[PDB]
């Protein structure tokens, strides 16, 4: 499982696209989504692997992330979905791409190396 330094990294990119500083635009995803109370019951018609930003945290203080790759690819995942479910122009396709672009910022400074 994941080391100290990139842990450390992970759960501060996490903390920041949970952070109530953004509340107005990461709130869809801080949940999973509950097609039932939602309304949308076509929802695992095209989500199979459905992802939010409380699950990668908790899988991260689970010990369950081998390395920094692995949490990309959960977080990818909460955007991914979003657009396969959410055209173009709604808003919760607008939010995600906001959260995204984020991600994508504190992302770019992830460390590349280890050292055991
Ligand atoms: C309108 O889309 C959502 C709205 C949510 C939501 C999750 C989604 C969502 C996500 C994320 N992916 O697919 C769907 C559907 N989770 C919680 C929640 N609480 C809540 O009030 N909403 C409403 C309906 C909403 C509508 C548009 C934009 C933002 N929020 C939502």
């Amino acid at each position: 499982a994941m080391g100290q330094r990139a842990m450390k990294f992970c759960q501060g990119v996490v903390r920041e696209l949970m952070s109530k500083k953004y509340a107005s635009f990461n709130y869809p995803f801080l949940e999973p989504v509950d097609p039932v109370a939602l309304n949308c019951p076509t929802y695992f018609d095209y989500v199979k692997e459905p992802m939010d930003l409380g699950t990668v945290s908790k899988k991260l203080s689970n010990w369950e992330y081998e390395n920094l790759d692995q949490a990309e690819h959960d977080i990818r995942l909460i955007f991914q979905n979003c657009y396969a479910f959410n055209p173009d122009g709604t808003i919760v396709n607008m939010m995600g791409h906001r959260l995204e672009d984020i991600f994508n910022t504190k992302w770019a400074d992830r460390p590349l190396y280890s050292d055991v």
